[PDB]
């Protein structure tokens, strides 16, 4: 119903894995978070191993003002078509995501950095950013990383066999 659709139907929310997969999983996420970091590589190991998973962001910047930062810009990074590279090359990278790591990062991916600050200040990025939060605070979520996998909440850091027991758990129970 309404929470599904707010969780699983957002538009302004990126979608990467299949999109017609049968099993959603949402990420909510900060580019400064250790254990979000850590989570990269588990969950792109659960896309790469499950090719009928669909994989819903929640950019939910806590961390402060360089967290900011990079969620907006990634968030902006979509006007470019360029958002998966972005996340992953961003979550990826070594030392603090502020400004600077952020534009050089963003650079090193090939976006037009001009842009990109451009449509950061977009009021769709504030948008969803603010959704975040309230989704978060809804779930019950009290920081980064949390997932939720399609009924189920999973409020912290799991391995990549954890969250694909997660997702054959949904499809015994659909």
């Amino acid at each position: 119903n309404a929470n599904r659709d707010s969780l699983f139907n957002d538009p302004n929310a990126p979608v990467l894995g299949n999109p017609e997969g049968d099993v959603t999983v949402v990420e909510f996420f900060d580019y400064n978070c250790p254990y979000c970091r850590r989570a990269m590589a588990e969950v792109q190991g659960l896309v790469d191993a499950d090719p009928n998973v669909r994989l819903v962001y929640r950019e939910w910047p806590i961390l402060g003002e360089g967290s900011d930062f990079a969620a907006r810009a990634a968030l902006a990074a979509r006007q470019q078509g360029k958002y998966e590279a972005f996340h992953w090359a961003l979550m990826g990278m070594s030392g603090k995501a502020n400004e600077t790591g952020v534009l050089r990062i963003a650079r090193e991916v090939g976006l037009d950095t001009e842009q990109l600050q451009r449509d950061m200040e977009a009021p769709e990025v504030t948008a969803h950013i603010a959704q975040s939060m309230a989704l978060a605070q809804k779930l019950g979520f009290n920081g980064t990383p949390s997932f939720v996998v399609e009924d189920a909440l999973v409020p912290g850091f799991v391995e990549q066999s954890q969250l694909q027991d997660a997702v054959d758990r949904a499809r015994k129970a659909a």
